[PDB]
């Protein structure tokens, strides 16, 4: 797939407010993908132990993975598309260390919409969330094909 300039620019522009406070939303996301699908925690060794969302919100190591996370995302969203290098080394620690099925990543995907929507509505009308999902179904795309090269495709 090929996103335009135009949709590039809305994903940017959106982005761009999340990266103001990449810690909360980082929690945020991570809360609502356990919350609504509680089968993921369990891939986390260092936290899968919580029982509650005040729990969650409490976790100094669920926080920093967050920022992991979105720090990393970051990066590869700003490539505009030219994200080879980045998707290297994710797809390899995800298909062959932590074994994260594709399915995961779209259920992310489904709470990175889900909180940008609830935090910015201004910013995040029909057409940006189009652009977003389009940004992430291409990322999903492109580590599904590598997890396939890697022996995974998971
Ligand atoms: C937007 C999608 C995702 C990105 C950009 C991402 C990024 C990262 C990065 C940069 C790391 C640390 C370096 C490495 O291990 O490669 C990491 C570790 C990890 N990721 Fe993610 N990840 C994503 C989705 C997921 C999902 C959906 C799961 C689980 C349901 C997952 C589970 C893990 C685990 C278990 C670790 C190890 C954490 C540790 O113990 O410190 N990842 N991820």
């Amino acid at each position: 797939m090929v996103l335009s300039e135009g949709e590039w620019q809305l994903v940017l522009h959106v982005w761009a407010k999340v990266e103001a406070d990449v810690a909360g939303h980082g929690q945020d996301i991570l809360i609502r993908l356990f919350k609504s699908h509680p089968e993921t925690l369990e891939k986390f060794d260092r936290f899968k132990h919580l029982k509650t969302e005040a729990e969650m919100k409490a976790s100094e190591d669920l926080k920093k993975y967050g920022v992991t996370v979105l720090t990393a995302l970051g990066a590869i969203l700003k490539k505009k598309g030219h994200h080879e290098a980045e998707l290297k080394p994710l797809a390899q620690s995800h298909a062959t260390k932590h074994k994260i099925p594709i399915k995961y990543l779209e259920f992310i995907s489904e709470a990175i919409i889900h909180v940008l929507h609830s935090r910015h509505p201004g910013n995040f009308g029909a057409d940006a969330q189009g652009a977003m999902n389009k940004a992430l179904e291409l990322f999903r795309k492109d580590i599904a094909a590598k997890y396939k090269e890697l022996g995974y495709q998971g």
